[PDB]
């Protein structure tokens, strides 16, 4: 469902230097924006860092300059997704009914409903992007409502960013239970990353998306850190990620391109040529060479 190319997390700010969002969307590497994150649900609270400090009177955050950068980066062709937990989220439901309910929610605050605070006014996302990285209960009670009550928009999307780990222990359960748009799967902070000997897209994963995903279009995307300093290990040169990364890869049905961690990590990172690490892989997927 999702544009294949390149997917960036946007609003942590890994780089340091993070600014307006519009500035990603002008890039021609990036097809996909993700706001990181809602840190916390349902009791709901929004973090991007370095970019939104206002508030409504309850403490929800209002992010004027987001709104007009989410609806600048549709007319620029751009997805924008919200994200959802993140390693420092604080998140959980307490029944499948409360997940339910929950999405409602989402409905009105985030998406094409209706309610006094929306963080983002008029403006209306694309779709959600779960990464919890625990545990929990109401997960997949809260991918369908979701996937229900959003199955008259135009351009909806459903997507989960598990870790490289088969099966993933957080969101095993929604990507064997749910119709995904995409999976952005972080091949780094763990064993299973592009350099450690033991890359797991062509094994695990690809047999994910042919014999257990619900949706059989689902994109899977090669997660990637965008510099060395936006994880503990698994950051990797695009001369790696060529070398592990070949035509048998890029040209899969199923294969939707790289994400990175994050959009202020993978822009400051630049090569000889003063090429940035986002372009860099768009430039691999667009002219991949022959080896």
């Amino acid at each position: 469902q999702p544009p294949k190319g390149v997917a960036v997390y946007w609003g942590q700010n890994s780089g340091g230097g993070q600014v307006r969002l519009r500035h990603t969307c002008d890039r021609d590497a990036v097809d996909t924006v993700i706001l990181s994150f809602l840190t916390s649900f349902p009791k709901m609270v929004l973090n991007f860092s370095n970019m939104c400090w206002q508030t409504f009177p309850d403490g929800l955050l209002h992010c004027k300059d987001i709104a007009d950068d989410i609806k600048y980066c549709q007319l620029k062709g751009k997805t924008v997704l919200l994200s959802l937990g993140g390693a420092s989220g604080t998140y959980g439901f307490s029944s499948d009914d409360e997940a339910r309910q929950f999405a409602q929610t989402m409905y009105d605050t985030f998406g094409p409903g209706h309610t006094a605070e929306r963080p983002f006014d008029d403006a209306v996302v694309d779709g959600y992007d779960f990464d919890m990285e625990t545990s929990g209960v109401g997960y997949v009670a809260f991918a369908q409502e979701l996937n229900r009550l959003h199955s008259h928009m135009k351009k909806f999307y459903l997507t989960a960013a598990p870790q490289c780990p088969y099966p993933d222990r957080a969101l095993g359960d929604v990507l064997s239970s749910a119709q995904m748009s995409a999976v952005y799967i972080q091949f780094y902070n763990n064993y299973c990353s592009l350099s450690g000997g033991s890359f797991n897209f062509a094994t695990d994963w690809k047999n994910y998306a042919r014999t257990v995903s619900p949706n059989k279009n689902v994109l899977l995307y090669i997660g990637l850190p965008g510099a060395p300093r936006s994880a503990g290990l698994g950051y990797v040169d695009i001369e790696q990620v060529k070398r592990v990364v070949g035509k048998d890869i890029l040209d899969d049905p199923n294969f939707g391109g790289f994400m990175l961690w994050d959009a202020s990590s993978a822009e400051a990172n630049k090569d000889a040529h003063g090429v940035s690490y986002d372009q860099q892989l768009k430039n691999y997927m667009n002219n991949p060479g022959v080896d």
